């Protein structure tokens, strides 16, 4: 009972074409990095042990002896070796994301598999290298962990090696000097290196767009960004192997739909469901008990959506896309309640569909992607931080069937599936020149198989634009094994270096120099097009989508056998540039693709891109303006109140800093009972001996006296913000640090004080390495990050306390990108100590309860809060509120307290306190009663 391929039925990359000229790899060695695998899994087997390269423990351990590997270990006749490099890890193995990896390259599943049709990777015949890697430490050791596998790969065989994981946004110069030879000896040694690009989008995540005046938005990370790696985007072909549900359309025809299936429905039985709008209502799921939800994807999250149905008693819910020509997304398990996402014309039908029932099936067929041939929302986008063209080629990655834990079979979507499919057929590529191109070095085997991937590569276009997806997305195009493995020709850029070509900074006329290799026995003609092209821009936004600018004509060109020739095109975008400066202020992309045909009526043969930036692409700015400067309030990942733009609270008693990710200063805010707690030597303050908190504040932010549940923005009368402190060692606005939204990776970044006479007085340590805030979100980088070096307690290099004066805070950055001229942003900080002199004496009048004080405060900074607290016990908990002044000059006192119980409690007079405060933070409190027996 022989069960028929998941590629038998669906190969959108053109693999069996390759297989058919170059095998299954029966012989070979391919190695996967990734964090843990089923090495049980039945998709682990060979079909002929006997032609393997290690048929036993005894012939893998000889290889170690030969290498001084004294570690790992032989698992099966396909997991020839298997070792853990992060064993001193507390955390447990996670097993999925490395058994889909490896199932995708190399999975043979036999017929015996309770799954419809069998998994085949694309070297099933391979044997295979798994090694773990996980974060432990820190991500220099890291690296070296996984360079060490990577030799260890290379000296035990594998001719091929998978890379799914990555770290948004590194660069490559930050690596260990020891993971940077780990590429270069595999490379050296014809062994490749398939890295996943990512799937971190833009800068913003995939949730946001990036604003049109940065465009280094890139996320592309290590160890993506080697050069040395072929780097893998994900795409969905306009059809996919997926799951169905059928139902009955208005004109008596049966409509069959693709669905993706968190849980399990009852195969083949008849559901009924209802419209249940957004799911956000409880009246939305009135008729939903007993039947499926029908639910709009829209505001809330899809666990919100699916348990609201659940509460309502529903068997089932159907998610639906509220995009156009949107992607599949795997919705989350939610009590085991069977989930199925399907697309926003299948949900429509089925909302205005007259009988209401739809069926499961049970057995996979390949319909259309709502999609279409579309690069996936998720996968990252270049360049490196070092400037550098990533990723390089694409390969589908949306719900990809491959073998998860405990012998399973999962879809799963990401770059790290896309990336397993090019690495079976790099390894496929090689060796079919290991006949076609003997007299080779492995090396220039793994140089040509590379350069013919990416320029066979078809280069994916953008029906709705009329242009083809950026270079920055799709790399040189969608993998093609068909075209790859029948290719005799390649294009490199000028120097034979990568089927690429980086211009850097161009102006509006450059232009574009390829090279044409052919290495077949006759010459060929080829008719050759370069694309001019940006990007799109939605008002102050990147739309991410690519913005046509015009073609060139076609030119033909004929190259002698076993030869090259180049080919120059030049470009001018000059009449554009006033359109497109009014979008992009600070620079633009002009990219695209020098495309070959055999005829300019034929399918495109060949695609390299081409990436210039239209301005000064190093010295763009790395950091987001301060909050302060903000005209409406409001930054990238910070919305202001419209209601009062100058309005920053700040921490509270939030535990996570997903609000307020800008660029500022930050303070700390120590209330007078706090401050005479630790004066006075208490050692449990929180919740004990005070309800008042010790809030970390924005610098320039200062409470009104009656609310203190806001603070607001206070400016110089030229604009900079009242940042003041008070270096006094009580916690109350000591210091100031800074805090960054960074646009652009950054280097060596120090924080110094300038005395506005010609002098630094005080230096900060260094932060080394600074990564851009590509995000705000806990699973991957917060939107903004608080530098604790560059602190400053109003000391200088002396450890002397600076004088009172207004200082210059220089916080100096320097981008990533070569040559870069160093970057800076400046704040003005006040620095004061002195105490104010406040009453020393006072009458209490009976009568009107009016507190009158012997003398006004004399306050150097100006007066921040003059007021009088009272600190009453509700529930065993002094509790402190405030009383403003009268407008004499004068306390009225209450005699009473209302607590939160709704009940009233006696202020006695050694209850109140005079409190008086500058905008410095310089504080004194006197107890009343004192002020009261001031006199002799
Ligand atoms: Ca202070
Ligand atoms: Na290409």
């Amino acid at each position: 009972t022989s069960k028929a391929t998941i590629r038998d039925l669906n190969d959108p990359s053109q693999v069996k074409t390759l297989q058919e000229k170059a095998g299954k790899g029966a012989g070979t060695v391919v190695a996967v990095i990734d964090a843990g695998f089923d090495k049980n899994h039945e998709a682990w087997r060979l079909t002929d042990k006997t032609k393997a390269r290690y048929q036993s423990k005894e012939d893998l351990e000889k290889a170690k002896k030969e290498h001084g590997i004294t570690y790992g270990e032989w698992v099966n006749d396909k997991v020839a070796y298997y070792h853990d490099y992060s064993k001193d890890g507390k955390t447990a193995v996670d097993q999925e994301h490395g058994t889909h990896v490896s199932g995708i390259l190399s999975g043979n599943a036999p017929s015996e598999t309770k799954e419809p049709y069998r998994l085949e990777g694309a070297m099933p015949e391979a044997q295979l290298l798994l090694m773990r890697v996980e974060i432990v430490n820190g991500l220099a050791d890291y690296a070296r962990n996984y360079a060490q596998a990577i030799r260890d790969a290379v000296n035990l065989g594998a001719k091929v090696i998978n890379m799914s994981f990555g770290n948004a946004a590194l660069a490559y110069a930050n690596l260990p000097d020891e993971t940077k030879k780990a590429f270069d000896y595999a490379k050296s040694k014809g062994v490749s290196i398939v890295t996943s690009a990512g799937n971190d989008s833009s800068f913003g995540g995939k949730t946001r767009l990036p604003l049109a005046d940065h465009p280094d938005y890139g996320v592309v990370g290590t160890p993506a960004a080697a050069d040395s790696t072929l780097t893998v985007a994900s795409y969905s072909p306009d059809k996919q192997l997926t799951e169905t549900a059928t139902v009955k359309t208005d004109d008596h025809q049966a409509k069959e739909m693709p669905v993706l299936s968190t849980n399990r429905f009852e195969p083949n039985k008849a559901y009924d469901y209802a419209y249940a709008n957004r799911g956000m209502k409880e009246d939305d799921f009135k008729d939903v008990k007993g039947k499926i939800a029908l639910i709009e994807r829209g505001d809330i999250d899809f666990k919100d959506k699916i348990a609201n149905a659940k509460k309502a008693g529903a068997v089932g819910v159907l998610i639906y896309d509220n995009q156009d020509k949107g992607f599949p997304i795997e919705l989350p398990n939610v009590d085991q309640m069977p989930a199925a996402f399907i697309s926003r014309k299948d949900g429509l039908l089925l909302k205005d569909n007259s009988k209401k029932t739809i069926t499961f099936n049970a057995t996979p067929k390949v319909l259309p992607t709502a999609s279409d041939t579309k690069l996936s929302r998720f996968s990252s986008w270049g360049l490196t931080a070092d400037g550098n063209i990533k990723p390089d080629i694409a390969a589908p990655g949306q719900d990809i069937l491959s073998s998860v834990a405990n012998n399973k079979y999962a879809k799963l979507s990401g770059t790290a599936m896309s990336a397993p499919l090019v690495a079976g057929i790099m390894g496929l590529l090689q060796k079919q020149y290991e006949t076609q191109y003997p007299d080779m070095t492995p090396s220039e085997r793994l140089d040509l198989a590379k350069k013919v991937l990416m320029s066979s590569a078809t280069a994916l276009y953008d029906e709705d634009e009329k242009a083809y997806f950026s270079p920055r997305q799709q790399g040189a195009g969608a993998v093609d094994a068909k075209k790859a493995s029948a290719a005799t020709m390649y294009v490199t850029d000028k120097d034979n270096t990568s089927s690429k070509v980086h211009l850097n900074n161009v102006s509006d006329k450059f232009e574009v120099t390829v090279t044409v290799h052919n290495k077949s026995d006759k010459p060929q003609e080829l008719y050759y097009q370069a694309t001019v092209q940006t990007d799109k821009v939605d008002g102050k936004h990147f739309a991410l989508a690519p913005k046509a600018l015009y073609e060139t004509s076609w030119q033909k060109i004929t190259i002698p056998a076993n030869s090259s020739k180049q080919v120059t095109v030049p470009i001018d975008a000059s009449r554009f540039s006033k359109d497109l400066l009014a979008q992009m202020k600070n620079g633009y992309f002009l990219e695209g693709f020098v495309r070959f045909k055999q005829d300019p009526k034929k399918e495109e043969l060949m695609s390299i891109p081409y990436i210039g930036f239209r301005g000064d692409f190093g010295n763009l700015s790395a950091l987001e303006k301060p909050i302060y400067d903000s005209k409406d309030g409001s930054s990238y990942y910070h919305e202001a109140n419209s209601d009062a733009k100058d309005q920053l609270d700040g921490d509270g008693l939030q535990f996570y800093a997903l609000k307020n990710n800008f660029t500022a200063l930050t303070t700390e805010s120590n209330p007078w009972t706090i401050i005479k707690a630790v004066k006075e030597g208490v050692e449990n303050i929180e919740d004990i001996e005070s309800s008042e908190i010790t809030e970390t504040i924005f610098a320039g932010t200062f409470a009104k006296q009656d609310d203190d549940s806001h603070y607001y923005i206070h400016r110089h009368a030229n604009g900079k913000p009242y940042a003041a402190i008070s270096p006094n060692g009580d916690g109350n606005r000591d210091y100031v640090q800074f805090q960054g939204t960074f646009l652009r990776n950054a280097k060596n970044l120090v924080a110094e004080v300038l005395d506005k006479e010609g002098n630094v007085v005080w230096t900060s340590e260094v932060t080394e390495q600074v990564v851009k805030n590509y995000n705000n979100d806990l699973a991957s980088t917060l939107g903004s990050t608080r530098f604790e070096k560059t602190r400053w307690d109003g000391k200088d290099k002396d450890g002397k306390v600076v004088v009172n004066g207004t200082y210059t805070y220089r916080v100096r950055y320097t981008p990533i990108s070569s040559g870069a001229k160093e970057q800076h942003t400046d704040f003005d900080v006040i620095v004061d100590n002195t105490t104010p002199e406040v009453a020393t004496s006072a009458t209490f009048s009976t009568e009107d309860r009016r507190l009158t004080l012997a003398s006004k405060p004399k306050t150097s900074q100006p007066i921040y809060r003059e007021r009088i607290a009272y600190t009453y016990m509700d529930e065993d908990l002094p509790t402190t509120e405030y009383i403003s002044p009268n407008e004499d000059g004068t306390f009225t006192l209450p005699e009473e307290a209302e607590t939160m119980e709704g009940g009233t409690v006696p202020l006695k007079m050694s209850d109140f306190t005079y409190v008086v405060e500058d905008m410095a933070g310089n504080i004194t409190y006197t107890p009343v009663t004192k002020l009261l027996e001031g006199h002799s």
